[PDB]
């Protein structure tokens, strides 16, 4: 079910990514090279566990998860967080809670592209990746 997300994708288009950051607290110096990097997303399966690799020039990350079970993860402004990935009227929906606080991070395929849609607090970012071959 999680099939057609899998590959490696490039950032093509951000838009309110700096509301987002800021609104998770990233200070304005990581959020000036973060506005200009365009990381390579790489998602892989190997049976239940999918690994998720976020590549740039300037924050690297890597998770592993199997849908539905809840997996601790830090995120790459340093939140430790408890996460989950579940498939969500065909999106890949991942949950982030930390401190009562919530986020967001929502995959869904729309002709083709993978569209990133990050929710915390009121700020909502839209990021759209194209697959590379
Ligand atoms: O995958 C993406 O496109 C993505 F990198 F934007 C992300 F992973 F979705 C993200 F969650 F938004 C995030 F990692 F960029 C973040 F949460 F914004 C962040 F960690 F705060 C950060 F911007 F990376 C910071 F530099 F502050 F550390």
């Amino acid at each position: 079910m999680v099939d057609a997300f899998l590959g490696t994708w490039k950032l093509v288009d951000s838009k309110n990514f700096d509301d987002y950051m800021k609104s998770l607290g990233v200070g304005f110096a990581t959020r000036q090279v973060a506005s200009m990097t365009k990381p390579t997303t790489i998602i892989e399966k190997n049976g239940d566990i999918l690994t998720l690799k976020t590549h740039s020039t300037f924050k690297n990350t890597e998770i592993s998860f199997k849908l539905g079970v809840e997996f601790d993860e830090t995120t790459a402004d340093d939140r430790k967080v408890k996460s989950i990935v579940t498939l969500d009227g065909g999106k890949l929906v991942h949950l982030q809670k930390w401190d009562g606080q919530e986020t967001t991070l929502v995959r869904e395929l729309i002709d083709g592209k993978l569209i990133l849609t990050l929710t915390h607090g009121t700020a909502v970012c839209t990021r759209t990746y194209e697959k590379e071959a």
